[PDB]
DNA sequence: GTCGTCACGTGATGGG
DNA sequence: CCCATCACGTGACGAC
C-alpha cells in the first residue's frame, strides 16, 4: 500500500530541506537520499521524490 | 494542535495492545503508559485513551 | 463503551 | 514544473 515515514526518516528529510535548502533533489540525490532513509524502513525512489514535491508545494 | 505519535511511541502502544492484551486500559494504566510515552514526546492521558479507543474499534 | 462523524495531514497521481 | 485533486489513515470528538 502507501509509504509511511519513520519519525527518524522525517528528521533526515527535514534536515536536508531546511538545513541544506534541498527542495528539488536531482536524480542522483534521490538515490543517495533513498539509500540513507532505507536504514529505517522500506522506501523507494518515488517516495522521496513525492515527499520533496509535496512539502515544497505546501510550505 | 492534534497529537502526532512518534514511531517509538507507536512501537510501545502496539506492544501493550497485542503483546500484553491491554485494550481498554484502566486509569492507573493510562497514567503509567503516558509517563512512559512522554519520554519520546509531548503527550497527555487523553491521547492514550483515544488511541486505545480508536485502535480497538477499527481493528 | 460503541459507533458514527468530522478534521486534517499527507502520500500519491495526472494534466498541461 | 506546478497545480489540483484523490485516497485514506487517524486523532478527536459527540451522543446515546
Amino acid at each position: 500500500t502507501r509509504w509511511t515515514p519513520t519519525t527518524e526518516q522525517i528528521k533526515i528529510l527535514k534536515e536536508l530541506y531546511y538545513n541544506n535548502a534541498i527542495r528539488s533533489p536531482t536524480a542522483d540525490q534521490i538515490q543517495k537520499i533513498t539509500a540513507r532513509l532505507r536504514q529505517f524502513g522500506k522506501i523507494e525512489g518515488k517516495n522521496v521524490f513525492y515527499w520533496f514535491q509535496n512539502h515544497k508545494a505546501r510550505e
